[PDB]
């Protein structure tokens, strides 16, 4: 689990949005695994604005925070996982590291801030959903 709350909206995996999320809906994308709900309270996260390739993750099935090097956002098939079947899935950056369903939500964050959330795992790859070129969750 997990997310990010920058300004008034909440960044979450697709597949984890909650009834309040939709019901607060501001953008959603299935390809990409995010949904963007908007919030009450005023977030404080900061979104990278940047193209690294290092940075650190946070893995809650090893209540670790791990350095990684990770790819470009791109297109890539995903195996099945236990909560999508295989597919395409874009704005995706992959590690070499540690993901299992529950590290869904794990922040990625480099000098810059946030970079993206945990969203796929196995054979021994963690990928996460790019948010940086998300240029419109930095304001209104
Ligand atoms: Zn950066």
């Amino acid at each position: 689990s997990g997310a990010i709350y920058v300004g008034n909206y909440r960044v979450v995996n697709r597949h984890l949005a909650t009834h309040n999320d939709w019901a607060n809906l501001v953008w959603e994308d299935s390809s990409r695994d995010l949904l963007v709900s908007s919030t009450t309270a005023q977030g404080c996260d900061t979104i990278a604005r940047c193209d690294c390739q290092t940075g650190v993750y946070y893995c809650s099935s090893r209540r670790k925070h791990y350095p990684v090097s990770f790819s470009k956002p791109s297109l890539i098939f995903v195996e099945a996982s236990e909560y999508y079947p295989a597919r395409y899935q874009s704005h995706l950056m992959l590690a070499v590291g540690h993901s299992e369903p529950g590290d869904c939500g794990g922040i990625l964050r480099c000098q810059h801030g946030v970079v993206g959330i945990v969203s796929t795992g196995g054979n021994g790859l963690v990928g996460f959903a790019d948010v940086r070129d998300l240029l419109w969750l930095d304001e209104e």
